[PDB]
């Protein structure tokens, strides 16, 4: 017999909508970008929570998956850090002497990344083409990094995405997107069914950052399986070239077919 | 103006009322104690949110603040650890030689104190006595550590718990609690003037722990200074006999009225 907990919040002392994780991001730099600084919490909509420690947002390369440093070990030409965050991976290829630009929709994301020293357009990946500036891109390679094919959301949300990004690269253009490929535990099962009720799409969970009195957007995540990949590039002009596993993570070539 | 979130759960799918203090010990003792393994996430009751890593539960003693090092560099006779959440205090006096008993009301934290090596009665403090086996007590020393006086809640609240204390007291028993004394915080002036419109006492919030979709019921939580410490203690069987500072913290001494 489950005894429902109830909601917090009431008119007037409610949480507010704004922008959590750069507000993490931001206390974090502030105290030397270290671990137990500040930590960013995941609600889900059924109000499962869980949190991390926002210092994973500034390791150096030597401390990430074995995924994410093979790509940012093989990115030539100008390179966009798709969602950078504090902009870590766009970083290690500034510092290699890379072209890189960040693209970020959080705006506190966007600052953390430029005092760290990646120049960040601060746009939704859908408006990426309306709002590149001149002399910027087009770009030969694309970091999708930390569980990228998770952060593309559902199938329509990706296809939506990846449409955008390819409006942005040039010939021969590749895609280097991680993932995790897991078998779903029993857990999400209550929670599985809960998506046919709702008629939402298989695997996906909706989720929202939580700081202080600040709470972002709804967003669907996931865990991607290599080949739930491929099948959402059908269609699209992208092509799944290449699937390298470390473990249970995986990094994913995507190339354009132009 | 700003937009408010709304609150996420429905029916079947909702954060429900459990141990999430008790779950989040057991995950940071299960893969070593150390720090980013688990994290503490707490609510308060307009949604505010911050988090902090579960690692300070499993503590070596250099690390506690001085207030609490303090408080058990000086712990004799029979000790009750009271609320002793993972036992690292409990742990560290029996380490010592001391005969030592912790008390807390959840059963994760019990199961995590004992796996530790600490003995621990799973109880609410007014149960205290009703719940105190034969062959324990009575108590020459009171632990209320990690902001002890502040967990003593309203002072109503408090003088039934320092009178169950009293109960399974030695004679001329101490109290070693500790507390923190800030003056009124500017960031919770709102949230004051909240509690003056439901009445509620200065200088208290009401929060509660999420992990998971567990939740923790609400609970009064303060900063009491001395001096606010003392006035509850008029009337009860305890004496605030010295205070030991350490900037903002502070380490009381309760003596037992005979
Ligand atoms: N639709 C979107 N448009 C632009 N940025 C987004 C979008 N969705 C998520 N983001 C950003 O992508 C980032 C995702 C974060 N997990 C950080 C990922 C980053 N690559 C890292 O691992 O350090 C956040 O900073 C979001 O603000
Ligand atoms: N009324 C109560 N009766 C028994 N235990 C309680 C009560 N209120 C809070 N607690 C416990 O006290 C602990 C509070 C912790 N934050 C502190 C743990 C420990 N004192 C430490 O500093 O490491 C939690 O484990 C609660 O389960
Ligand atoms: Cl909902
Ligand atoms: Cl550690
Ligand atoms: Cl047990």
């Amino acid at each position: 017999g489950p005894v429902p907990a109830g909601a917090a919040g009431a008119p007037g002392h409610e949480p507010l909508l704004g922008d959590p994780f750069g507000a993490v991001l931001r206390r974090c730099l502030d105290g030397g970008g270290t671990r137990d600084l500040a930590f960013e919490v995941v609600e889900r909509d059924d109000g499962f929570i869980i949190a991390q420690d926002a210092g994973i947002y500034f390791a150096p390369p030597g401390e990430w998956p074995p995924t994410e440093q093979w790509a940012v070990e093989r990115a030539r030409g100008r390179v966009l850090d798709v969602g950078c965050g504090a902009g870590r991976h766009g970083l290690a290829l500034r510092e290699a002497g890379l072209d890189v630009l960040g693209v970020d929709s959080s705006p506190g994301a966007a600052e953390v990344a430029r005092e760290r020293g990646l120049d960040v357009l601060e746009a939704r990946f859908t408006e990426l083409p309306a709002r590149l500036p001149d002399g910027a891109g087009p770009f030969d390679t694309f970091l999708l990094l930390g569980n990228g094919t998770g952060l593309l959301g559902t199938p329509a949300q990706a296809r939506e995405t990846l449409g955008a990004l390819a409006e942005v690269a040039a010939p021969g253009a590749v895609i280097l997107g991680d993932g995790l490929d897991v078998p779903v535990p029993p857990d999400r099962a209550a929670y599985e069914r809960w998506n046919a009720e709702r008629g939402r799409p298989e695997g996906f969970v909706r989720i929202r950052l939580r700081d202080r009195l600040l709470v972002g957007e709804w967003f669907d995540y996931a865990m991607i399986s290599p080949d739930d990949l491929g099948r959402v590039l059908a269609g699209t002009r992208w092509d799944l070239a290449s699937v390298e596993r470390a473990g249970v993570r995986y990094l994913a070539t995507l190339r354009l077919r132009d």
